[PDB]
């Protein structure tokens, strides 16, 4: 029954169950506002150091859930509702175009997403570079913007998953991420609110992401799409490399570019790769497509041929985004985009030091420097520096010269501090090896 909460945090703390009672109570009292700040971090981080368990679990993103709304659309969307969602990420803007995409391929994407968790920048922020995008719209703009857009992209709110909203914000500025737990649940919930008629799901390993370790990573996967199940939701989960950013640019405003870039022609074959096999997934899996390569045939179609970058205008200006600048967002030259999207003071670039072949650039080093570049959050409810970022210059299997330019960096300080310019340069491997075309980063595919 209705237990104090410094008394439930004992508990989890002596490495106790949470009963449905405890964990739902604790939930309400987040988003009622008894719940204080000190006690949110003191929850997670206890739960971050024992865990819970497949009931625990499940009750959790069962009950954060319904901390807010679900929604429900016109019968007509049911079999088109198509959803994906990834976890780590080092540069994975995979989001702001596999959702046009499907959206152009007569899909219905109602998308909650998120802000950079740890060090890995979420989509949510990557789109408030573009100015006046709101990623805040009721369940009632929402169904607009499915109707007009077909897709858009939304942050928790006083409606949908308020108190995911909560504990998401503490878990990146409270080094309580990695907790297979509070991941399931702050993933399923965001995505059960949404009730799809299929989900895919992006799971990174290896070097940067959130569960670096391949297999302990494996476990993740036939995770969200175990309890996922029960849930009730038809649930993909594909394993995906992350020892290197996903295309070439790690940022916020650089990887809108990137993004138009992909819809544009093609940017980023990796980039490219995930966008239609994942895309392909969620055809096939929500049993809209033949097979996967069928699927995934037609999303590359929407990427070719100006579709994709019309249903992301209409999304855009749909979204509070001056209808104006989104024409010129979208039909504008590479150029163009970078004049109208914010930019860092300045910018240097680090060259080559040896002759080689890169064989790879480390996502980690990466990451970890422009977080402290203002890239990253560092105490919830802070600005970011949509600007600063980093373009990858080389690209991985090639071979370069010594002395040429490899990486650039935008920053909005005067330079860059001996320990962060060291962290980059060694972030770049190289070896002797013959010069090679780039392996797709998507490894295998987990099935319900």
């Amino acid at each position: 029954e209705p237990k104090q909460l410094p008394e439930l945090i004992r508990m989890k703390r002596d490495g106790g169950r949470l009963s449905e009672a405890d964990i739902r109570g604790f939930v309400a009292a987040v988003v009622n506002g008894s719940a204080q700040g000190a006690q949110i971090g003191a929850m997670l981080m206890a739960i971050r150091l024992r865990g819970m368990d497949l009931e625990e679990t499940s009750v959790l993103t069962q009950a954060l859930a319904q901390s807010g709304q679900q929604l429900e659309w016109p019968e007509a969307w049911r079999q088109q509702l198509v959803d994906k969602h990834s976890t780590g990420g080092v540069g994975d803007k995979v989001s702001l175009v596999l959702a046009p995409a499907l959206a152009a391929c007569g899909c219905k994407v109602p998308m909650i997403s998120g802000r950079g968790l740890g060090h890995t920048g979420g989509t949510l922020d990557k789109l408030e570079s573009i100015p006046g995008f709101n990623v805040i719209q009721s369940p009632e703009q929402m169904q607009v913007l499915l109707d007009q857009a077909g897709c858009c992209i939304v942050g928790q709110s006083e409606q949908l998953v308020p108190a995911d909203g909560i504990l998401y914000a503490a878990r990146d500025v409270t080094a309580t991420v990695d907790s297979l737990p509070l991941i399931t649940a702050s993933i399923l919930s965001k995505k059960l609110v949404e009730g799809l008629s299929a989900l895919v799901v992006d799971v990174k390993f290896g070097g940067a992401a959130v569960f670096p370790n391949q297999e302990q990573a494996r476990e993740l996967a036939k995770t969200l799409v175990g309890v996922g199940a029960s849930l009730g939701l038809r649930v993909a989960a594909a394993l995906t490399a992350m020892d290197k950013p996903l295309g070439r640019c790690v940022g916020h405003a650089l990887e809108v570019e990137e993004a138009l870039l992909c819809m544009d022609g093609a940017g980023p074959p990796d980039l490219r790769d995930l966008v239609t096999t994942l895309g392909g997934a969620l055809l096939w899996l929500s049993g809209h497509a033949g097979t996967q390569a069928q699927g995934a045939a037609r999303v590359a179609a929407a990427l070719d041929d100006g579709s994709a970058l019309g249903r992301f205008e209409r999304m855009l200006a749909a979204q509070g985004v001056d209808p104006g600048l989104a024409r010129a967002l979208c039909s504008g030259s590479p150029a163009e985009r970078r004049q109208l999207l914010p930019r860092a003071r300045e910018q240097e670039e680090l060259l080559a030091p040896a002759d080689g072949t890169v064989e790879l650039v480390r996502a980690l080093p990466l990451a970890l420097v422009l977080h402290e570049l203002g890239a990253g959050r560092s105490r919830a409810g802070e600005p970011l520096r949509l600007g600063v970022g980093a373009e990858l210059l080389v690209d991985v299997g090639q071979r370069l010269r010594r002395g040429t330019p490899w990486l650039r960096v935008h920053r909005d300080g005067p330079a860059l501090s001996g320990p962060q310019s060291r962290a980059l340069q060694e972030a770049l491997v190289l070896s002797d090896r013959a010069p090679f075309a780039a392996p797709s980063p998507f490894a295998e595919l987990v099935l319900p």
